[PDB]
């Protein structure tokens, strides 16, 4: 009728905002702050803020604003909800040193120990969404949010069923449900949509796109964005030495990845960070050089009678990921590596056992809300929450601990270029795209959001005509 089926990749387990970003995906929470269409930071659920000195946050909340359940939304849900989610998320806990909450009402006051000028940058991450920690539901599956579509019935790792909150405090939302099903293989994706079993999905392969396009009662929306795909090195297995990593590195041919693979959605990476951001100075280019990755493989004393054996791990979801790994282990043969592929269902469970893996293929958001020290405290810090192969090299903690204190933008960039610079020289990863998201949908579903941050999708406007 008004009813939304959406289909995504990437099965939760949990789905408290704390745990993942689908609640604010699919319109069922939302944070302090937000994103707009063209990627600069908003106030979203705050009416005022102000910085009185550098270690000072106080916000004004909106005053109309209604949690699902009827609630109101004052300062003191905000402060619950903030501390709760520093306390149950390591992700959240190193994003937000945060020292002290004081509410009274509306109004909130936020402290940190020292100058950390992206923490309102920081209060926009949907792992930071606001929920309702008084309610008597398990916030791990049905948690209560402020957004336009509350989660009524969540089937672990399957369904999530969520229905339209009238009280929404923007306008009236659009649909009257929405049903969102976990499918990991993008082919699969496509034939559902097709089919109309789906109305909306996300992450189409490539090589789809061109049948999408062509179907009348279908349309297709891309975005560049921000998201990298990459190779992931398991830094705690010894083996994994730098000469191996550089001779990995030597064996990718990102060009013809970009190319064939992705058939011009993408380009060739170097850095984290998409090159169409201005100030980002990209390290060098690695070209594919098989004699090369040879040579630096006898290194570490590998041959043909005695290969390097490395244990790569892909996953469904991004689908070009184990199209890389298959031509990465037909190349790598070449350069006296035996690669064995694994492909696993939940790829984030899987990699926590750090004795079950030599590397990964891996794909991230590198710098979602304008910063690149969100990426470098997550990724490139030991214990980060995605730096799943535990890279760490003192000199690049000295940086990114500096950057975290400095104010002045130009001077971040120095740094962050720095940064770049310093830890490429490691190979702590080996970036191969920085390719963009392609959505797709039935003719009729309208206003939904495929934009630069790659996290939105649901709000208060998306409809079916
Ligand atoms: N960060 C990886 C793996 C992941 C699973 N769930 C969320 N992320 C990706 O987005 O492809
Ligand atoms: N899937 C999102 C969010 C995430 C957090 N951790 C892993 N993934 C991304 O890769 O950007
Ligand atoms: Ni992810």
């Amino acid at each position: 009728g008004k009813d939304l089926n959406i289909s995504l990749p990437l099965k939760t387990k949990s789905i408290a905002p704390y745990e993942t970003d689908v609640p604010v995906k699919i319109g069922a929470a939302e944070s302090l702050f937000k994103t707009n269409d063209q990627g600069k930071i908003e106030k979203a659920l705050v009416k005022s803020y102000h910085q009185p000195n550098d270690t000072t946050l106080d916000i004004e909340l909106k005053d109309n604003i209604k949690f699902q359940n009827g609630q109101k939304l004052t300062a003191e849900k905000v402060k619950s909800s903030l501390e709760n989610s520093m306390k149950k998320s390591d992700l959240v806990k190193y994003s937000l040193p945060i020292s002290s909450i004081t509410a009274k009402g509306q109004k909130l006051t936020i402290k940190t120990n020292s100058a950390y000028p992206e923490l309102v940058s920081e209060l926009a991450n949907p792992f930071m969404a606001i929920y309702d920690t008084d309610a008597k539901s398990d916030v791990n599956q049905t948690p209560v949010g402020t957004g336009p579509y509350q989660i009524k019935d969540y089937k672990q790792s399957r369904k999530i069923s969520l229905s339209n909150f009238k009280d929404y405090w923007q306008g009236k939302p659009k649909l009257d449900h929405i049903t969102v099903t976990y499918q990991e293989d993008g082919n699969n994706r496509v034939r559902n949509l097709e089919s109309q079993k789906d109305d909306l999905i996300t992450d189409v392969p490539v090589n789809k796109v061109q049948d999408i396009e062509n179907n009348q009662n279908l349309k297709v929306s891309k975005e560049s964005g921000f998201r990298t795909s990459l190779l992931m090195y398991n830094h705690t297995n010894k083996k994994m030495t730098k000469s191996v990593r550089e001779a990995l590195d030597h064996i990718i041919d990102r060009q013809g990845i970009a190319d064939h693979i992705y058939q011009g959605y993408a380009k060739p990476a170097t850095s984290p960070f998409n090159d169409k951001i201005p100030y980002i100075k990209e390290p060098k280019l690695t070209k594919q050089n098989i004699e090369q990755a040879k040579m630096l493989l006898a290194k570490d004393g590998y041959t043909k009678e005695h290969p390097l054996k490395i244990k790569l791990i892909t996953y469904d979801g991004r689908p070009e990921l184990s199209k890389i790994a298959q031509v990465l282990q037909s190349d790598a043969k070449k350069a006296n590596i035996e690669i064995d592929i694994k492909s696993v269902d939940d790829i984030e469970g899987y990699l926590k056992d750090r004795s079950a893996w030599d590397a990964t293929m891996y794909s991230f958001g590198t710098i979602p809300r304008g910063d690149t020290g969100y990426f470098f405290n997550q990724a490139y810090k030991k214990d980060g929450a995605i730096n799943k192969g535990d890279y760490n090299n003192s000199n690049v903690d000295d940086l990114i601990n500096q950057l975290n204190h400095t104010v002045d933008v130009k001077e971040r960039h120095n740094i962050s270029n720095d940064i770049i610079k310093l830890s490429s020289r490691d190979v702590p990863n080996s970036y191969i795209a920085y390719n963009d998201q392609i959505v797709a949908a039935n003719s009729k579903v309208k206003n939904y959001k495929v934009t630069p941050e790659g996290i939105y999708l649901i709000d208060y406007r998306t409809t079916i005509e």
